[PDB]
């Protein structure tokens, strides 16, 4: 159920909150329209994460789902978060590399399917089916990481060194971090309950904060965001 | 509960409906692609408002939420409306002033959070928490009004007199009207039930019709929408 | 109820699935950014259709709605599908014809209302009201078909013969196919239950597969998608 993980939810709420304030209080005197975009995108990521983490701490983002033969605690707020949040992160990567509109649309589409499909899995009552959705969701993710690693890097090679190197760091951080989510999900309370909801919430928190605040920090503190 | 406010819901449905028909039957012979955008955006605002007002009149947009120690009548359709509707209005303002993509994204993002956060508050069962969400939602709104008043006006000063003056009127109308919503919400059935759902529905109706049909009228009947 | 139509749901799932794989394994070596857009848009249509068809086969996309004086089986997954799917198809048509942003926004808006309004109708408990929503939804559709037939054709006349002719075929296929949906809905389980859910699911399947895979095939196998 949901009570002992309250501390990781409170800390996540706090970290996303402070992360938003910091990015806000840093893009204030920015005149460059390109940099402006990066700050707007990057600042909204933790801001959204803040509201959803708060809904989980306060209990609104938690529901109960029966499967296997029990009532399981499912924090559905994560999907609401990730639905807008993961595409924004992808958008940062795309602008940095100047991706084609077509690929940006393919990426956002793949991402929406990944999260939507992951949400359906989390709320499915037939235990066995949850894993089918997990598989579809993971296939979507793999497609996204493939394009960022192989497709985007190539695109980054045509920009100036500052941009190419910052993209490289951001690229490595998201590929590694993003692939941990399906694993956490599979072994957590949403799948084979090997790991307790307590530790699971701590894992997602570290992952979320790293994939947003950290990512944001690496990006917003480089000159890559400038023309 | 919901029954005696049926008249304000029926009138709102009617006014949004006639408002859509009028804007539609006015943008028919418009060749200017810029003006076309304004008509498309502005016409969809009342059209959406029409469908949601109708759902409330017919009872579908009403739900019951327990909090304090009672079953409260919450018209959730408003948020569904405002979720697409408020950003469209912001988009009209942005095109008129030729805002940067970055700021447009920040505004739409702030707006989505404002409505989403306001929806969560309206459906929260812990009476005390509803106000936390209200606070977050209001902070988001204040951020939006700040940019429209101080940021956009500056941008409008670089356009021709017709555009600058129409923007000024639209700006004053939305800043004043938008700030009334959180007050109505706070004192209405969603917050401290000082005002009866009856009078509350009448307030939102006047506010909604003014902020859409009125706004649309001020905009679509000026030459500001032309290049 | 839902059980005997499982075969049409399984076949639809299969066809959308194979349809996605085929389009994916065809746009692989495409360098043209314009063609790229078409492949991205067109491939995502069946991909989304796949996930929603699967949710219906597995039972998640089915709910029960009381109206008339009974518990009716309503596959709500269709709307989730169509909400993103119909606009994407419209986007293909718009790019092919190089439509104005204003009209694209009017079309997407009309489309969202059509599906949203159709969803509300499908879930409404007052039998009589369901048809009011159906009427509003159909009016929205008629507005869309009008613009595609009369507005877009004109726009297509200014492109080269390959584009104009492919647009013509796509135009005829969507106008005819799209208008069948409201009829199926009206006579199916969502409206006057003249046709059994069994036959209804078979009708939507043929319509869906034709309006996506077929449409995609006609488009992706022509040179129209190139500059
Ligand atoms: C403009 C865009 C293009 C915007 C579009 C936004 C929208 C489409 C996003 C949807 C996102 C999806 C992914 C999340 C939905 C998940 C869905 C499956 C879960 C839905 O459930 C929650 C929903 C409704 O809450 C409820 O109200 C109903 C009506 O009154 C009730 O009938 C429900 O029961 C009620 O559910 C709540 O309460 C349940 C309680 O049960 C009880 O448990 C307690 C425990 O102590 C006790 O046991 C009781 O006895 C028992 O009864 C609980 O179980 C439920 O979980 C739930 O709390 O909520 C709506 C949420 C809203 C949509 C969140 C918004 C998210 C944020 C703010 C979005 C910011 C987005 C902007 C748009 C991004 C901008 C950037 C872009 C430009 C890129
Ligand atoms: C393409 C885009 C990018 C589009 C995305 C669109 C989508 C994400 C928008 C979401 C918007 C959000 C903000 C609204 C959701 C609020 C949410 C919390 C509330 C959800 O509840 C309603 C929902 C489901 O209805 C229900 O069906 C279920 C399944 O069958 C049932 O299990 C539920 O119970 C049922 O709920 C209804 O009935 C309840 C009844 O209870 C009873 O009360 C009676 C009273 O007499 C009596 O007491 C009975 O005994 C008792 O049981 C009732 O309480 C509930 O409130 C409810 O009526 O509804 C889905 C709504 C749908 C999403 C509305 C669409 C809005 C319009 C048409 C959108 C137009 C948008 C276009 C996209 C804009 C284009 C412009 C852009 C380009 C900028
Ligand atoms: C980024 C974007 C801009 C993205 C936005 C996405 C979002 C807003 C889309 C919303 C789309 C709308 C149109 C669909 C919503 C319809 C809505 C009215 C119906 C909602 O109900 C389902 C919902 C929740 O499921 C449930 O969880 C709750 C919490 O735990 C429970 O309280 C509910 O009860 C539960 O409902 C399920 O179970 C019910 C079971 O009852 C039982 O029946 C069995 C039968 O054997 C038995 O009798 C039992 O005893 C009895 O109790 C069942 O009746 C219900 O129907 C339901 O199964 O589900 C959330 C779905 C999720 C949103 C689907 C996502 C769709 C796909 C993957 C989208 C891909 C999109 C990308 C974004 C497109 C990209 C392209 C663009 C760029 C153009
Ligand atoms: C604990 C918290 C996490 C909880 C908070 C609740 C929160 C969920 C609600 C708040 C909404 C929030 C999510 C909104 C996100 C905004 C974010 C995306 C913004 C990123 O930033 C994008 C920029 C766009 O810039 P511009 O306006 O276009 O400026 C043009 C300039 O004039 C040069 O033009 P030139 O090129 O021609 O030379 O935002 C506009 C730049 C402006 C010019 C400057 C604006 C300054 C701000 C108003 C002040 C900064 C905030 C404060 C330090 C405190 C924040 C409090 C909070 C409650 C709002
Ligand atoms: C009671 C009611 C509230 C209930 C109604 C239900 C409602 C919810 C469903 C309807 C959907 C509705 C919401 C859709 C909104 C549409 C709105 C946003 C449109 C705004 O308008 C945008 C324009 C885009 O213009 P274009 O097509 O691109 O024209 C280009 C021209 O050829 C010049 O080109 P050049 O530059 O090269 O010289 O719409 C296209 C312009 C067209 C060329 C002209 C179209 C005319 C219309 C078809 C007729 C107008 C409507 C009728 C008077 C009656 C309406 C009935 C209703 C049921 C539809
Ligand atoms: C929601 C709140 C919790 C969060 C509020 C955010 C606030 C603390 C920070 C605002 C920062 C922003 C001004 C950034 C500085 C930019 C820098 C160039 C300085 C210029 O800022 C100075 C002026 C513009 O100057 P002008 O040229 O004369 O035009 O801003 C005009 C500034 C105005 C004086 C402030 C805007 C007015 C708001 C309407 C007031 C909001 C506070 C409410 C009183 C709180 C009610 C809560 C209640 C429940 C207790
Ligand atoms: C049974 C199934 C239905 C179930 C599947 C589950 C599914 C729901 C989840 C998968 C997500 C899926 C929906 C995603 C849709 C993607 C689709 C929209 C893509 C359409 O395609 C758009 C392109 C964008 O192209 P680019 O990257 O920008 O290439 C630029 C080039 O370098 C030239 O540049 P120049 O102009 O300068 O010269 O996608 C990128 C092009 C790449 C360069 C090439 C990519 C190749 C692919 C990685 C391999 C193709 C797929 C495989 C055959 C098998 C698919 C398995 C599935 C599980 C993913
Ligand atoms: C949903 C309805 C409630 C609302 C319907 C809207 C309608 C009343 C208004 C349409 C206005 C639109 C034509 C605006 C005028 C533009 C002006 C330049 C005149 C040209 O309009 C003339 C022609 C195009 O001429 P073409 O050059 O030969 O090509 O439009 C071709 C016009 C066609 C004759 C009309 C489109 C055909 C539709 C398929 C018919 C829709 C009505 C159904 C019979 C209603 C069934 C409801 C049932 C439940 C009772
Ligand atoms: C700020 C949040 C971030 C960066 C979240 C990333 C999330 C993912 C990559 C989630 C992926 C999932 C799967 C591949 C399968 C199972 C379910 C999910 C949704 C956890
Ligand atoms: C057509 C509708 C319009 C212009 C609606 C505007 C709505 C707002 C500015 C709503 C703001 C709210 C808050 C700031 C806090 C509490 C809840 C809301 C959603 C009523
Ligand atoms: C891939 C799916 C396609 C092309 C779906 C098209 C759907 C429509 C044109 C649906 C229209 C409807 C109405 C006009 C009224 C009643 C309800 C609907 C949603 C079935």
């Amino acid at each position: 159920t949901g009570r002992p993980e309250w501390i990781w939810l409170a800390l996540g709420t706090a970290l996303m909150g402070l992360g938003t304030l910091y990015f806000l209080v840093k893009g204030m005197g920015v005149s460059d329209p390109d940099a402006k975009k990066f700050y707007a995108i990057t600042t909204l990521v933790p801001a959204i994460a803040f509201t959803m983490y708060l809904s989980m701490l306060l209990g609104y983002g938690l529901t109960m789902v029966p499967f296997g033969g029990e009532q399981n605690p499912i924090y559905w707020a994560r999907y609401a978060d990730w639905l807008f949040t993961t595409p924004l992160l992808l958008l940062d990567l795309a602008l940095l590399v100047d991706a084609d509109q077509g690929t940006i649309l393919a990426l956002v589409g793949a991402d929406g399917i990944m999260i939507g499909t992951g949400l359906v899995g989390a709320l499915t009552k037939v235990y066995s089916y949850r894993f089918v959705w997990w598989a579809i969701s993971t296939a979507a993710m793999l497609y996204i990481l493939y394009v960022l690693f192989f497709g985007f890097t190539s695109k980054a090679e045509s920009m100036r060194p500052e941009v190419a190197s910052t993209f490289k760091v951001l690229r490595n951080v998201t590929v590694v971090l993003w692939s941990a989510y399906p694993v956490v999900w599979l072994i957590g309370s949403e799948g084979a309950g090997i790991v307790p909801l307590n530790i699971e919430t701590l894992l997602f928190m570290v992952l979320d904060v790293s994939a947003k605040v950290g990512f944001g920090l690496i990006l917003l503190r480089s000159r890559a965001i400038f023309g």
